[PDB]
């Protein structure tokens, strides 16, 4: 029950008693399976969260570990048997790079301090960007007074209905347990002094994009919601270069763009009707709403080689070389862009190693082009040519199966503008 404040703000009693009764209800509500589950969490919550992320990004046929696979159900549901009637604000201490920002917060004279140009620079780069949160999040119920090497505080509002258990081993210092599938958008910045020592604060609400995942049934749904009417409704011509580009015209005529080359059994005119159809065809049913699409890109379309030193994110030192290079960086895109509304990888590109996870806001001149018949299993979304986008963050995991090529792969987040 919800008969408390929004934010306990620093009065532990308060949230301690709140917390222990939610808690004993909660838990009695729980089967063995659920409570199993959340035992497991306390005791293994990291491999548990790395493990929500190889799963949504493996291939269709991934068996991966089936212990690990009832947690990420039951937890799911165990939470969803928590949900708060009223908001809550919660806090963490967080580091710069959750944020896509690699740049010192602290003063170089003074390490109590956040250095002023870092924290302006930071204000920027938290702005106009939803932060996915991947795998599960505990967080506690007030202003943690612990000595936090970290830079940033989280005062994080979760909206109404939000999944959000009280558990734990310390009944003194009961977590709250936050349901997957959320991100997060920053409402407010400010400097705060916690027991004489600087935090950049950061105000933000917990929000819920659309995001598929896996969730291939319900893409495809929306798909068909969305875009049937714009499939049935193409000119002839604008239907025929759409089948051409997704029968593998898609290559020459990408290429054209990019870089002007044309092959000569086409031709300029060619070339430049069929784009000219494409496009006139994506700006006809603009993305009703936001929602989340992916690209595994490969290496050219980040000035490497299959064979390129840099290209091996097996050792850190590249990974580290990579993130410096492009993070919050603005990549024009001269071509149309094929993304797909799922995170599950493609057989045809299983090894590539960047894997873009792109915000595609409402009103983008974009299409699911997967409406189209015989292209159904492709669950693809084509966007117009001649957007950009910014690299909000670059986030490594270990592809560890021999089709996906045993190897760290980069979620490249990103926001089209």
């Amino acid at each position: 029950d919800d008969n408390r404040p929004m934010d306990f703000a620093k009065d532990k009693n308060s949230a301690t008693l709140w917390a222990k009764k939610r808690k004993q209800v909660w838990l009695n509500n729980l089967s063995k399976a659920e409570s199993t589950s959340i035992n497991n969490y306390i005791k293994n919550s990291s491999e548990i969260n790395s493990y929500s992320i190889k799963k949504k990004f493996a291939l269709d046929n991934y068996e991966g570990i089936e212990t690990l696979n009832e947690d990420l159900k039951n937890i799911s549901t165990a939470v969803k048997k928590s949900m708060l009637t009223k908001p809550l604000y919660v806090y963490y201490y967080e580091a710069n790079d959750k944020f896509g920002f690699n740049q010192n917060l602290e003063s170089s004279l003074d390490s109590n301090i956040i250095d002023e140009e870092a924290i302006n620079n930071f204000a920027k780069k938290i702005s106009d960007t939803n932060f996915i949160q991947d795998g599960f999040k505990d967080v506690t119920m007030t202003e943690p007074d612990i000595n936090s090497k970290l830079p940033i505080l989280v005062h994080l509002k979760l909206p109404t209905n939000t999944p959000a258990a009280s558990y734990g081993n310390d009944e003194e210092n009961l977590r709250v347990l936050i349901d997957q599938g959320y991100s997060l958008k920053a409402t407010g910045l400010s400097i705060v002094t916690i027991k004489g020592k600087q935090y950049a604060k950061v105000d933000a609400d917990l929000i819920k994009q659309l995001n598929f995942e896996n969730d291939v049934i319900s893409a495809s749904q929306w798909g068909e919601e969305n875009y049937a009417p714009w499939l049935k409704e193409l000119t002839s011509n604008e239907l025929r270069d759409i089948n051409n580009y997704l029968g593998g015209g898609y290559t020459a005529i990408n290429k054209y763009l990019l870089d002007g080359t044309i092959g000569e059994n086409t031709s300029k005119e060619d070339l430049e009707e069929k784009i000219s159809n494409i496009s006139s065809a994506l700006k006809k049913r603009k993305i009703p709403e936001d929602i989340i699409t992916y690209r595994r890109m490969g290496p050219n379309e980040f000035g490497l080689d299959l064979n390129s030193p840099d290209y091996d994110f097996n050792k850190v030192e590249n990974v580290s070389k990579f993130k410096e290079k492009w993070l919050g960086k603005t990549i024009p895109v001269k071509t149309f862009i094929s993304t797909t509304v799922l995170s599950n990888n493609i057989s045809a590109f299983a090894k590539r190693k960047l894997i873009l996870r792109l915000h595609l806001p409402n009103g983008s001149n974009a299409a699911y082009v997967s409406v189209a018949e015989g292209y159904k299993n492709e669950y693809e979304v084509l966007i117009d040519h001649g957007y950009s986008y910014k690299i909000d963050n670059i986030t490594e995991y270990y592809d560890e199966s021999s089709l996906g090529g045993k190897t760290n792969k980069l979620i490249i987040d990103a926001t089209l503008i």
